[PDB]
């Protein structure tokens, strides 16, 4: 397992790189009795702990992790390890920053995720991951050294977690957030991490919230996950095995995941931001996941401010959710769906967006319900059509259309909000079935309600009741019946009652999206055709007094 080895046995050649405490050298040793001439790489400190540190060394064995070779106690100790011929993958990312592919950077995740979830496996804390720290033998393999300072169970800071940082406690998820920082830099063909800001003041910046900016061959599948660990709370962060088994599934098809210049790809675009960027000035009242609140963002570069509401120690199951719903969030760009300006990564995850200033509908039409005409409801009606049409299309289920998650920025413009419950749904996949939880449980549908099963129809469903509550000017629907009883109610055949405004024409409309059988409800693009022949005369099917 160790060899105790003379300097007599090797001579160096040439310098290859300089350490944290000393330099590599590439030079060849000879094993005692042997004539076959061993490159190897000979690492001086520049300086028994060691003994037992070279022995749990040696004990590693693993195609992506390095072993130590032999020892060698002269004036100052030597380690031995077996010489890389390509370097380090920092340098050859920085050499081929224009010749390389995505699936080999994805490759290369792969094999640095696989090596250190065999080091924690072998339950040994790295403490030193970083791209410079990660060595290639063959441009498909890459294989992790310097476990100098490993023990049983400046510096650098650039790649360091936040409890390192400040509270220095080194375990595998402070492992897991350099091992994102390696993702970024690799990505980056290695750009340098914070550049231009010394290493005094990243603590604060990883405290403000600012993290590494998203590369421009990242894109947001990719990058959400690359970040996946920079939160302050360690438990959040992915453990290692899930991030092998779904970078592989990402190796699959990988040129539909990253961008390279010279499967529709997802190039949403997600910006990091200060806290300090903005101000929380007027709370808009409480969501589901939480309270939303209003005030001026300061964005850099540009004085002008924009409103902006903001939305918020969160559960770990909390934290993966509100990772979901700001991949969905950022993911979609419609007219009359609300869009992710970017998210801020503090201890509680805050999710920015563009202010509507009059508010939600519901609110809207409670307010106003006196001067609401019947051209109003109609555009509205054709608006939440459509954006639900491009949900459809996106395939994520919203899941929650209410009336208080659609939005009023201009009375002929309307948006869709509070997509923290919208799960995207696969290309072979046609339904979801959530495992139940706490739920608006008076809007779902019956197969919803009782089995657990969320569709598109499910949605249509959603859509008919805002539109019944919209027709009612504001009145709560199903007034006095518990949360149980409506599957009860509603397995007959017996749905909310008419409004005092709707003609027999707005009831059938709204009825077919009520039907028992989903596959037999009027589909979104029918629904939408539908009310833009309604708009072309809306005193005609709406009574207004
Ligand atoms: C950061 O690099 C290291 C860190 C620690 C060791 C090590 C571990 C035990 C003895 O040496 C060894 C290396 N490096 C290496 N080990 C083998 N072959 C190598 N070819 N090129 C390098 C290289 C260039 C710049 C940094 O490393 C290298
Ligand atoms: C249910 O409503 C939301 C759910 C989530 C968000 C949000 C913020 C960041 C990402 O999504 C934002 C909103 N709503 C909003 N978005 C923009 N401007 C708004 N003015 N007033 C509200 C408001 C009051 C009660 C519920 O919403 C609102």
């Amino acid at each position: 397992l160790l060899r105790i080895l003379k300097e007599t046995e090797f001579k160096k050649i040439k310098v290859l790189g300089s350490g944290a405490f000393g330099t590599v050298y590439k030079g060849l040793w000879i094993p005692e009795g042997e004539k076959v001439k061993i490159p190897v790489a000979i690492k001086e400190l520049r300086e028994k702990e060691i003994l037992d540190e070279a022995y749990v060394m040696a004990s590693v064995d693993n195609p992506h992790v390095c072993r130590l070779l032999g020892i060698c106690l002269t004036s100052t100790v030597q380690l031995i390890t077996q010489l890389m011929p390509f370097g380090c993958l920092l340098d050859y990312v920085r050499e081929h920053k224009d010749n390389i592919g995505s699936q080999y950077l994805l490759n290369w995740c792969v094999q640095i995720a696989k090596g250190m979830n065999y080091l924690e496996d072998r339950r040994l804390v790295h403490r030193d991951l970083a791209a410079r720290n990660v060595l290639v033998k063959t441009p498909q393999h890459v294989k992790i050294t310097d476990f100098g300072l490993a023990k049983l169970l400046k510096v650098p800071i650039k790649w360091m977690a936040l409890e390192s940082i400040l509270h220095r406690i080194y375990t595998h998820q402070s492992d897991v957030w350099s091992y994102g920082v390696t993702v970024w830099e690799l990505m980056t063909f290695g750009s340098k991490p914070y550049d231009g800001i010394p290493a005094s003041e990243i603590s604060s910046i990883l405290e403000k919230g600012e993290r590494l900016p998203q590369p421009p061959i990242c894109t947001i599948d990719v990058y959400m996950i690359m970040v996946k660990c920079w939160m302050i709370d360690a438990d959040s962060r992915p453990k290692f095995r899930e991030l092998i088994i779904e970078f592989s599934k990402m190796a699959r098809d990988p040129q539909r995941y990253l961008v390279i210049q010279g499967e529709a790809p997802n190039q949403a675009l997600l910006r990091i931001l200060k806290e300090t960027e903005f101000k929380k000035i007027k709370v808009l009242g409480s969501g589901a996941f939480g309270t939303v609140y209003k005030g001026l963002w300061i964005p850099e570069g540009e004085k002008v401010k924009i409103p902006v509401a903001i939305k918020e120690a969160t559960s770990p199951k909390a934290n993966k959710e509100i990772l979901d719903e700001a991949y969905v969030m950022a993911s979609v760009d419609n007219p009359h769906v609300c869009r992710l300006l970017g998210i801020c990564l503090t201890s509680t995850v805050q999710l920015i967006t563009q202010l509507m200033p009059f508010g939600c509908l519901l609110d809207y039409v409670r307010e106003h319900k006196d001067n609401i005409g019947s051209q109003y409801l109609l555009n509205w009606c054709v608006q939440i059509a459509k954006g639900m049409n491009y949900l459809e299309d996106r395939r994520l289920v919203h899941r929650d259309l209410a009336a208080r998650n659609v939005l009023v920025k201009t009375p002929q413009h309307v948006k869709i909000t509070d997509f923290g419950l919208a799960k995207l749904l696969g290309a072979e996949e046609k339904e979801y079935h959530a495992e139940g939880g706490k739920v608006p449980i008076k809007w779902m549908a019956l197969e919803s309600i009782l089995h657990r099963i969320y569709t598109h129809q499910s949605d249509v469903w959603s859509y008919g009741v805002t539109v019944w509550e919209l027709m009612t000017f504001g009145s709560k629907p199903y007034d006095g019946i518990p949360a149980s009883e409506i599957s009860s109610i509603l397995e007959k055949g017996e749905r909310l009652p008419q409004p005092p405004i709707c003609t027999i024409d707005v009831y059938m409309i709204m009825v077919k999206c009520w039907m028992i059988d989903a596959d037999s409800r009027p589909k979104f693009r029918e629904l939408i055709i539908e009310f833009s022949k309604m708009a072309r005369d809306p005193q005609r099917y709406l009574v207004i007094q």
